[PDB]
């Protein structure tokens, strides 16, 4: 039923909308034509290719006018708008997954459509993108009670009707959102960072997530530092960077189910210093949680040997100091963030 | 307020009663004389020696007729009897600890007394024994409400009266109980142990305790194996043994506060095979929990590299097989267990 996960941490791979289609019901046989104010269901049971297990997914979804996105009966997000997609992350069942979307047209005589890409990551480190298209099922009626549940049978539902393609539609191509926000996160450092500068040298930072009653699956990490950083998860090297204007994103497909420690060695070459990160963890029940760099991280000025292992004694580590919320001078708000 | 713990795992050190005294109230000025049916309080605030922090304690207590033992206001155990002591384990405050005992004489015209040794382990790996004696406070009356709480002031209480010594009393010297029971634990192995024998070779076993809402302090481990074992905690070597008739006991004074993994490499030289263990973990709120070898342990027949680290992927590990409860042939119930 389950597969061994041989996937290991890697550079984050953006889900793209380029191959996706806009879908609606076809109540107006003109694609992109005038549609009535209405809410409509869309469903697709997506099976895993034989020989591997699905682990988690990066989702980008756009809508005219609004949407609610469900995975295996669990509401994962609500959003609206076709100028920019919405990023969502979710843990998956190993062999099949039911994706369901309630799409909503809010404006009379206006076009209606939903578009999504679902980039599924498999237990062996491969991935595959699935899209909204005419293989999805819909109804010419409001979403029935529990339409998003696997217990609902859609075998007799009609096929969704394609309203347009990524590069040929009334909507034009939605821009991808950032993989994760840095808004809501903080530049942190050790407490020797004062008056807008820190000493030259390397500093370590640690954050543990341990929800012992849940099952963690995948993490996505967005990180940048002035001047540079090396990132570890459970003692394993994830990646390194040396830019405070271009952030790096990583996928961790092989989290421990209950206890995970993120550790950073960040180095200041002189002058202002800080490290900032946003981390989203997916859980097997469809929930998630976000961790940001803030004062709940532990920090130390002289880095000990083994600073990155998960179960070290954190005696003598201090609370990290918040230098500023994302946006403050001198770094500003212009960080280049990878697309979701 | 707190100290760095430089103590590391070691062979368990028995708390001994040899220097302890029996105490009561002195309502009968004859020590060991006739006493009335009554319940009486006994209290002692024990301070840590300057320069170090107390971490946890091994306690042995005996009574005529019965007792309830409190530490910093928390009830830690109830017991009775002077022929054999009762073993108790508890986490401690770093600089001072209030020990309180409600002693009970159940039989009219009979002697009355309580006796305890408190072997305190300090953050630097040293230890010191404290005993019941005339420095404890008591009352010639039933225990007041909340007498065991630090908020009760005993400054005007009279001194307890010594009823006898370990080697000179009406009771004679209480025998020390085993450090931990093996009764209640099971011999386990991998599932190739069938028909009373297992293949020659080494097998690994893992058990994790992760109460993410509590603070773990110390563990005491009792273990034996046919033919031999090596024991690890959080990847660090604790000890080894090669006897199935003489069990080994260990103290782990430096647990991680929330996540601890016990791992065993046990080896069969041929014939019957099994490993058995009992583990007690103390928590900072005065509570504890016991873990025994049972089918909740994970086991594997080909031991992988890194089998002992805490956060490994346990895919492919099986539930350990219960060979029998402690006492079954061929090993029987005669295991020599270290004294508490
Ligand atoms: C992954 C897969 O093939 N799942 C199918 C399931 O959808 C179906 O309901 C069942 C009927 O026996 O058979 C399973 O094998
Ligand atoms: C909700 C739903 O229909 N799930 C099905 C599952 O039962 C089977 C599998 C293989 O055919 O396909 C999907
Ligand atoms: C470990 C120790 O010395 N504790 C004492 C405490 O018992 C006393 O109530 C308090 C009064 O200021 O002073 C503290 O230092
Ligand atoms: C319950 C109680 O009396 N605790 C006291 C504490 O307040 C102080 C310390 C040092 O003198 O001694 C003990
Ligand atoms: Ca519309
Ligand atoms: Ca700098
Ligand atoms: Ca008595
Ligand atoms: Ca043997």
């Amino acid at each position: 039923a389950t597969c061994k996960i041989t996937a290991t941490p890697r550079q984050f791979q953006p889900a793209l909308l380029s191959t996706s289609k806009w879908i609606w019901t076809g109540e107006n046989p003109i694609p992109g034509g005038s549609n009535i104010i209405s809410t409509r269901p869309f469903r697709k049971n997506i099976t895993a290719p034989c020989g591997k297990c699905s682990v988690c997914a990066t989702i980008v979804v756009a809508s005219d006018d609004a949407h609610t996105f469900y995975v295996n009966g669990v509401r994962i997000g609500t959003g609206a708008g076709f100028r920019q997609g919405q990023a969502l992350f979710v843990a998956l069942q190993p062999t099949w997954n039911l994706f369901a979307i309630a799409g909503q047209n809010l404006v009379a005589n206006s076009p209606a459509g939903i578009m999504a890409s679902i980039l599924v990551h498999f237990s062996d480190g491969t991935s595959e993108t699935f899209v909204t298209d005419e293989s999805w099922k819909t109804l010419r009626a409001a979403p029935p009670e529990n339409f998003q549940l696997p217990s609902t049978n859609d075998s007799n539902w009609p096929s969704a009707a394609v309203q347009g393609a990524y590069q040929n539609s009334v909507w034009g191509p939605p821009v991808l959102p950032p993989v994760l926000p840095l808004r809501g996160s903080n530049w942190i450092w050790t407490s020797d960072n004062v008056n807008g500068a820190a000493p030259v040298g390397s500093r370590a930072f640690r954050k543990t997530v341990n929800q012992c009653t849940k099952v963690a699956v995948c993490a996505t990490v967005l990180i940048a530092a002035d001047d540079r950083y090396t990132l570890y998860v459970n003692g394993a090297t994830v990646g390194s960077g040396s830019s405070y204007t271009v952030a790096d994103a990583y996928t961790i497909p092989n989290l421990h189910p209950t206890f995970n420690t993120f550790a950073i060695n960040a180095t200041n070459g002189g002058g202002p210093a800080g490290v900032i990160a946003t981390i989203l963890i997916t859980y097997s029940d469809g929930s998630n949680e976000t961790v940001v760099t803030d004062a709940s991280w532990k920090a130390i000025q002289t880095i000990p040997q083994g600073f990155q292992p998960p179960l070290i004694d954190e005696f003598g580590w201090e609370s990290a100091k918040i230098i500023g919320a994302f946006g403050v001078a001198p770094w500003g708000a212009g960080m280049v963030i990878p697309s979701a």
